[PDB]
């Protein structure tokens, strides 16, 4: 069997693409992330405001590299069904062996620049994690000068990190068994757009991301959601004990505290990743024992994994298929603001 277990393979497919999408929109959060003023605009606010320039600048590396590295994953298993299917035939012994050492090199380029993609994202888990540390430390400094109020600043930041949980309960979860049915996904980006209020209202910080739904829209999920409609209500009551600066202080902390989370879901790629590449190894393993065993004589009739091939090419078409599926663009849906000075939900 010159193929790996479908069932095994397709998890594998599926747990390093759950791990490129909860990655792929950390850029967009990234990207989206804004930092207005308040009124007297002190030492740590600008402060914060630069360090996020750098943090989405950090990310600029590996975001040019994201679509660079999942097409080239795409196409690994697309390409080499492809040559696969070339060999799958029958007839000379010579041909036979000239036919596996162009899996064999096939194979070979496949779990290399897999190994290689692990690193580039090792690389960019450092680097969020190194501007996150700048923003984290930046914050921390307009906390103890505002330490009179800590605890009216720990509920405002509980509040929109749980507001921005509830939010993500609602999406759905990406499986192996859903996307070989042919379950299309729908991707929808929600702003949540934060605010400073003195007897009035002033926007100040909003960042975004992305919801997963399978059929239904990221709007109807959202607002028919009474588990945000509590949060988005206690937030109001909670952000009118404390005074403006406060407010920012509690709102940025809470921000940088869902972008640590985010990204330690970079850490799963060192799971999936390497689990991926292993998947080409112990295959490479199975062409070289074939060749050595075709090198040193052996009748090509008694070499099982060689009778058992066009099982094993068919089994390939399913993986080549189901990474078909994975490849194609994803739908846009409408996106959503979540307007937390107003407490409403429109859909633009």
């Amino acid at each position: 069997m010159l193929s790996p277990n479908v069932d095994t393979a397709l998890n594998m497919l599926t747990d390093v693409y759950t791990d490129f999408l909860g990655i792929s929109n950390y850029d967009a959060t990234c990207n989206s992330l804004f930092i207005g003023h308040v009124a007297k605009d002190p030492n740590w606010l600008v402060e914060v405001r630069s360090r996020t320039e750098i943090l989405r600048a950090v990310m600029n590396e590996f975001m040019q590299q994201k679509p660079k590295i999942f097409a080239q994953i795409i196409t690994s298993f697309i390409n080499y069904q492809t040559t696969f299917d070339a060999c799958a035939q029958n007839t000379s012994t010579k041909q036979w062996i000239e036919c596996l050492q162009l899996l064999q090199k096939t194979l070979k380029q496949n779990i290399t620049l897999t190994n290689e993609a692990q690193q580039v994202f090792t690389k960019s888990y450092n680097q969020a994690k190194n501007a996150e540390e700048l923003l984290a430390s930046s914050i921390q400094d307009g906390w103890n000068e505002l330490a009179s109020e800590e605890q009216a600043m720990v509920r405002i930041a509980t509040e929109i990190g749980s507001l921005s949980q509830s939010i993500a309960s609602l999406g759905a979860n990406v499986t192996a068994a859903q996307l070989r049915a042919g379950k299309a996904y729908i991707q929808s980006m929600v702003t949540i757009s934060y605010g400073v209020v003195m007897t009035t209202s002033v926007p100040f910080l909003s960042f975004a991301g992305a919801l997963f739904t399978v059929g239904y829209s990221a709007y109807s999920t959202i607002s028919s959601a009474k588990e945000v409609q509590q949060d988005l209500d206690k937030l109001t009551q909670l952000q009118t004990l404390a005074s403006e600066e406060a407010q920012a202080a509690a709102i940025t902390k809470a921000i940088i505290q869902t972008l640590s989370n985010m990204s330690e879901e970079f850490l799963k790629i060192d799971d999936s990743l390497p689990a991926l590449s292993l998947l080409w190894q112990d295959e490479l393993d199975k062409v070289n024992e074939l060749i050595n065993a075709l090198q040193s004589g052996s009748d090509p009739a008694l070499l099982t994994d060689l009778q058992t091939i066009k099982i094993a090419s068919a089994s390939w078409k399913t993986i080549s298929e189901f990474v078909q599926l994975i490849s194609l663009p994803p739908n846009v849906g409408k996106p959503v603001l979540v307007n937390t000075l107003n407490n409403t939900i429109q859909e633009q």
